[PDB]
């Protein structure tokens, strides 16, 4: 039982139980279902994407500025301050990527519009498939830098 | 703290804390706030919904069956248990409205489009306004029957 990737963890050093999908990185206190079989996951999939780079990334530059010079731990920093933000209902995806995301797609408000599998770098591929329609992954690296994906369809 | 109508809550005889709203019934172990003042209300807000009916509906009668005989008990059981089915991530909203919201809204995958108030029902209304965008309720009472809606604008 339990989707692809999702399973029940614990926080260290605490008791805190909650779940983990591992290909998305997403956590959350909910148990991710209740049967449907055989299922496999969408051919096609429609997504909205908050990026932050840092130094490492490809190209370490952006609309926001021309030179990130924030480290990987600054950027998962951030993105986790996002995906709370997100979370608590305080402010709404599109709206922190249309200001934040270090993706040319803020100007759509972080839509990548609908993709297959080979488009995109495999790892943000792999956790956009494993999401159901609605869901939001947790911090996704890439080569690009670190992402919050949002499937819309 | 806390955004309007949300209050820390614990389960009766038990140990389960969460976070309930007072005006939409919605229920969750998320804190949903982590500041904005001065807010309000939105004046306008575009909403889905999935409706069950019961024999004390003012009209208990739908596309789905020409005389609703369930109780206003088992109405909020199948409710509870949609609510149930979409916060697993098993099954959309859109999907399970299609299927069994009794309204014929259920024809455009419960899509209301958008209203300001004045114009439904008032407990459906309050909950609807006090909806961030993304956000679904609890189960909402109205003369129609329980609602589950989902503020989609």
């Amino acid at each position: 039982k339990l989707p692809p990737g999702w399973e029940k963890r614990m926080s260290r050093s605490s008791g805190r139980v909650y779940y983990f999908n591992h290909i998305t990185n997403a956590s959350q206190w909910e148990r991710p279902s209740g049967g449907k079989n055989g299922q496999g996951e969408p051919a096609r999939v429609r997504c909205s994407h908050l990026l932050v780079k840092h130094s490492q990334s490809r190209r370490p530059s952006s609309w926001r500025q021309e030179k990130i010079t924030r480290t990987k731990e600054e950027a998962l920093e951030l993105i986790n301050g996002y995906i709370q933000k997100i979370k608590s209902g305080e402010e709404d995806f599109e709206s922190l990527a249309s200001q934040f995301s270090d993706c040319s797609s803020a100007k759509a408000r972080g839509d990548l519009g609908a993709f297959s599998r080979g488009q995109m770098q495999k790892p943000f591929e792999d956790a956009s498939f494993a999401l159901r329609t609605g869901e939001m992954s947790g911090p996704v690296f890439t080569d690009s830098g670190i992402h919050i994906i949002l499937r819309t369809e």
